[PDB]
DNA sequence: ATGTACAAACACACATCAAAGGTTTATAGATACATTGAAACTTTTATATACGCGCCTTTTTTTTTT
């Protein structure tokens, strides 16, 4: 409502039908021939120089790029929305197309890419020199703000204000979208609904928050700060928020733990205002304070974050804030002091607001956010965006779409994100417990695949793997339950959630520059913490459906998050599929945009020398008969 | 429809901190011997003088067995 689905939807713009090709007019221009209907990218004969195209392609669609002459392509109905920080001419995309009409030039798709190229850059909402207006600015959304009520008569007659830009500032439309066809002053109560009433009205309207023109403020306790530096992936993000009129702001999707910060201390520090900072958990946040934040740009001294057990100097400094969602995401709170520190804020006008890998969090608690700040403008900032919930309104009309992929096998041709050859060993299955497998009922049918007697005969042979040439390993699995059995059943350390704080320090003290000890675990709450920077040997032997997005993410901060550029980069990721079960075809649904981040994935159902392995316990398999007897427990549990 | 493993509050059961205190003992006060050198102390005598007292020495009296 308030924010939009249109952020994690690519793969469109797939223009072609039984009949699609028009009398080819590539065909006598073959220089360069996209699939035009789709949007699809393609070389042509008169023209095969590619490398230094990659900026073109990426204005459109999704590519293949292990493809030889080209990757692939696609059109896209936000992704022209997008483009709008360049704005450029927009019949040079369909001039460019001129020569790549390769069909009969598809003047439909030409004006549906015309009309892919209606929305951004042509958004409007109206604002007002130093405050906010009801007007609008670009054709693709012009009427987003002076037809309105919320925007239109929630814009008000004001005629002009920067110091005049208060009392209003039909709530803050500091975020207005482009702005001021003639252009009535913002107010300052009732755009809480208008950012659902926008695409309730269905506006394409692009939202503008500025730098400098909203004097509603003397602006306030931020400052440029820029002492940090970059890696080849951040300026774009950067003036990503730019645009038109006045500044803005939007969402961005990234394999986070980037010094994200850094880049959330630019914009705050570009606008001068009043702005807070969100992350999960003091389980999750602590990663943040003090290896990734102080390297940077900002004082010393100024911030408070509150748990009212981790709590801070509130009610002290006029400086920045930054807190945590769940904490007031919902009716928990701790000390009722927090409702000395929740209505303020709260009800404080906020010139910006950070939220950070809300992509777990579900609307039945992620709304608190949206009801809790309302701030003049927004960090969009998680993992994934296709999704599990992919449900209406995603944060996007609040902020917008992602604005920044990321980028892995030809950008990173300046920093290698940690190469990857994926496997999944194919273990075959026994119907010893698969017969009662099919005796079985609701999800305890899935503890019956945990019990194959496969997982152990790899299990080991992948420690000896690594170890018989000599690299250590990090794995992946679930359902301690018995998993905890695994691990001192693998000689390997065991890991699980409900456990107190002071047993988590003995895992990595003696054991991370150490070359004995060199095996571990994970529990389900355990993942939230922390990975080594030591072992991309990636085992996955457990998991569990639907949470395969969150748990492919989890993988993703071992190799992202890795930043040392060598000449190969020899690491791999491995998986255990048990075969003939219930979940591969699901892990295949896994697998299925696994090689669609073109970090690639190898099969191998027996390799060279799986059975290498004496030291298996279970070796006959009436030990694996033994372990039928234990096998009944838990599922005679159930 | 539909409730279930999973992890955040939220106030609390759990391991920790800290004041108090018997007991031990160097450690020192005070202690009782151990040293020794040092000066305050002893001896002749004879010599008469003019004493006693006890002891040299002896005269007179005093007391058991055949």
């Amino acid at each position: 409502p308030a924010d939009f689905v249109p952020d994690s939807v690519s793969g469109m713009f797939r223009s072609h039908d039984f009949s699609y090709l028009r009398l080819r007019p590539d065909h006598a221009s073959r220089p360069l021939w996209i699939s035009p209907s789709d949007g699809r990218i393609i070389l042509e004969s008169f023209s095969p120089l590619a490398e230094q195209a990659q900026d073109f392609l990426v204005t459109i669609a999704e590519p293949i790029s292990r493809p030889s002459h080209i990757h692939e392509y696609k059109i896209t109905a936000y992704s022209l929305y997008a483009a709008v920080s360049v704005g450029l001419e927009t019949d040079d995309i369909i001039s460019v197309l001129d020569r790549l009409s390769k069909v009969p030039v598809a003047e439909s798709i030409i004006n549906f890419i015309k009309g892919a190229t209606i929305s951004y850059g042509k958004v409007k909402l109206v604002i007002k020199h130093n405050r906010y207006f009801v007007e609008t600015t670009q054709a693709d959304i012009l009427q987003m703000l002076l037809n309105d009520s919320v925007i239109g008569p929630l814009r008000i007659d004001s005629d002009h204000q920067v110091q005049p830009p208060e009392d209003v500032l039909e709530r803050e439309e500091e975020d207005d979208d482009i702005d001021a066809v003639h252009s009535f002053e913002i107010a300052n109560e009732s755009v809480e609904v208008v950012k659902k009433r926008c695409q309730e009205i269905d506006y394409p309207v692009l939202e503008e928050y500025d730098f400098r023109n909203d004097h509603r403020n003397p602006d306030l306790d931020i400052d440029l700060k820029p002492s940090t530096q970059i890696r080849p992936y951040q300026e774009k993000s950067l003036s990503k928020m730019f645009g038109n009129g006045r500044a803005r702001s939007g969402i961005i999707v990234l394999p986070c733990g980037a010094g994200k910060t850094l880049v959330g201390i630019t914009a705050a520090c570009t606008i001068k205002k009043s702005v807070i900072v969100l992350c999960t958990s003091s389980v999750s946040v602590m990663q943040w304070r003090q290896q990734f934040l102080q390297w940077c740009t900002l004082q010393p001294e100024n911030c408070a974050v509150f748990t009212s057990d981790n709590k801070e100097m509130f009610q002290t400094e006029s400086g920045l804030v930054v807190s945590t969602y769940s904490m007031v995401a919902n009716t928990r709170n701790r000390s009722h002091d927090s409702q000395k520190v929740m209505d303020f804020l709260t009800g404080r006008e906020w010139g910006f607001i950070i939220l950070d890998e809300v992509h777990v969090v579900p609307a039945a608690m992620f709304r608190r956010v949206v009801s809790t700040i309302a701030a003049h403008a927004k960090l969009g900032l998680t993992a994934t965006l296709v999704r599990e919930d992919d449900k209406i309104g995603d944060l996007n009309f609040l902020i917008g779409p992602k604005l920044y992929e990321a980028n892995w096998m030809e950008l990173s041709q300046k920093g290698h994100i940690a190469n990857v050859q994926c496997a999944e060993v194919w273990c075959p299955m026994t119907a010893e417990f698969y017969q009662e497998y099919l005796r079985e009922t609701a999800r305890k049918r899935m503890l019956l695949y945990i019990m194959n007697p496969t997982k152990f005969q790899a299990c080991q042979f992948l420690i000896q793997y690594h170890e018989r040439r000599g690299d250590k390993i990090i794995v992946f699995s679930d359902n301690v339950y018995a998993l905890q059995e695994y691990a001192l059943k693998m000689g390997k350390p065991f890991i699980y959630g409900s456990t107190p704080q002071q047993e988590r320090m003995n895992i990595l003290q003696n054991f991370q520059y150490n070359d004995q000890i060199n095996t571990i675990f994970l529990s389900k709450v355990g993942d939230t913490s922390i990975d080594l920077p030591e072992a991309t040997c990636l085992i996955q032997i457990s998991s569990h459906y639907g949470s395969r997005r969150q748990e492919a993410q989890r993988l993703g901060r071992i190799l992202r998050a890795k930043r040392r550029n060598d000449e190969g980069f020899n690491a791999f990721f491995y998986s255990l599929v048990s075969k003939d079960t219930q979940e591969m075809y699901y892990s295949t649904k896994r697998q299925a945009f696994l090689v669609d981040q073109g970090y690639a994935f190898k099969v191998i159902t027996h390799l060279h020398g799986m059975e290498n392995i004496p030291n298996l316990a279970y070796a006959s398999p009436r030990e694996r008969r033994e372990l039928l007897q234990e096998v009944l427990l838990k599922n005679e549990e159930a």
